[PDB]
């Protein structure tokens, strides 16, 4: 079987719907919610009520899922050019939404190296592929703070 699974599980076309998209937190003003962290959006992104390691943005894929890839964006603020983006962080999935794993980057790396402007896509391919429901993304360094905008890529399974 040849698994073909590096498409796009819906965070830039919508088919991952507003409500599947949540966080630990969000900026106080309203202006970087868990809705604004789509690949390619065009209204800031998401950005945490505290620029800290232990926020995240959560997605809820709705079923058992393939994980093969992710790929990220930092974001230029809309109301003061200043851009912002997630330099590292960790992956965590979950399959009940209570129990996080911490998936490593590899052997000698627990952390995913990210970007380094607020605008170009950086993709990382996993190793391997893991089964999931639930993902979430840690920020561990970020340059100004944390914005993020985000893609999936993967595959339904079955049997």
């Amino acid at each position: 079987h040849m698994f073909q699974c590096n498409v796009p599980l819906g965070m830039e076309s919508g088919r991952i719907a507003n409500e599947q998209i949540s966080a630990s937190s969000t900026y106080s003003d309203g202006r970087w919610t868990p809705q604004q962290s789509r690949l390619h959006g065009d209204d800031n992104g998401w950005t945490p009520n505290l620029d800290s390691n232990k926020e995240y943005l959560q997605v809820d894929l709705r079923f058992l899922t393939m994980l093969t890839a992710i790929a990220t964006q930092g974001a230029i603020s809309r109301e003061t050019q200043n851009g912002y983006y997630v330099k590292s962080y960790k992956l965590e999935v979950s399959t009940n939404g209570e129990d996080w794993m911490v998936y490593r980057h590899g052997k000698n790396h627990k952390v995913f190296q990210a970007n380094n402007d607020a605008t170009e896509v950086v993709l990382n391919k996993l190793h391997a592929p893991l089964l999931t429901r639930f993902v979430r993304i840690r920020p561990q360094t970020w340059h100004s703070g944390i914005a993020l905008r985000l893609e999936l890529f993967g595959c339904r399974v079955t049997s």
